[PDB]
């Protein structure tokens, strides 16, 4: 539930890849598309990630990349305790695949307008992260306050 | 504004472009390689942003992305006022001039750390962001404030 924390969440669209790291206190995603999950993509994604945003932990999506070198090497370069994504409490993994099923959704309303999926994707992030839940904050709204309070101290 | 208000900044490496959003108020930055500054890119890039943070404004780098039919395209779906980015206040200029310079220092210290340019550019957002100056606070804190304080009013 801290600020720091992300997990990483990858699914499936039109053979590609969506890599999805969601922000876990505040629903706040970003995301992109990939030709397929490697260690270096997720490595090269992560780094990224940790540049905007103060990514303390991550819980990454599969053993493959809680292996890899190249994924240990990008969460040691940017101050990333990297952990696993084992679901202890079990509503936790009902979150992920209702937040695939709500973005494929997403990506199929925008579908037509987008002339690549990436965009879709994109697309998809920003109506995601502007959502209005429930006076209700969206997800942007959250992720930026829950750091803010993390800052003062 | 000032918390909505983004800039554009296109510069040069290794015969390839490096596009960036400067928050203007914190100093916080995204950036992205890319083949070549055309209109596709910036769209996409400034569409990637405005999932990401509240853009209201940005002010464009240049006649041609101002100009550009995707462009305009990209700010209207996001919800984003396009500025041009003609600096009313002149050491505006010399800031980003400064920026560019100090970016590719960066990009230079790390540069072997890194297979591909993409990645050297992700560490120095990476190190920009996070450089405290410095009780000195870090772009990455400010642009945070900025917009919580913003989100309470
Ligand atoms: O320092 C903190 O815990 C929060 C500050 C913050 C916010 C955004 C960032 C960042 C740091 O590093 C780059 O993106
Ligand atoms: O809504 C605001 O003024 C700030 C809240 C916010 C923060 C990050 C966002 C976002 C909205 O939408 C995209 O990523």
């Amino acid at each position: 539930s801290s600020p720091g924390i992300w997990q990483l969440d990858c699914t499936h669209l039109e053979g590609k890849v969506i890599l999805v790291a969601v922000h876990v206190a505040s629903g706040y995603i970003e995301a992109e598309v990939i030709p397929a999950e490697t260690g270096q993509e997720t490595a090269y994604f992560l780094l990224k990630l940790a540049g905007r945003w103060p990514v303390k932990t991550v819980h990454t999506d599969n053993g493959s990349n809680f292996t890899s070198t190249t994924v240990k090497a990008a969460c040691w370069w940017a101050g990333i305790k990297q952990e696993d994504g084992i679901p202890y409490n079990p509503q936790s993994q009902g979150v992920i695949e209702s937040m695939n099923k709500e973005l494929k959704k997403i990506i199929g309303q925008v579908r037509d307008q987008a002339e690549h999926l990436k965009t879709a994707v994109q697309m998809a992030v920003f109506i995601h992260n502007h959502k209005r839940k429930g006076g209700g904050y969206s997800a942007g709204e959250r992720i930026v306050d829950i750091i803010a309070t993390d800052i003062q101290t």
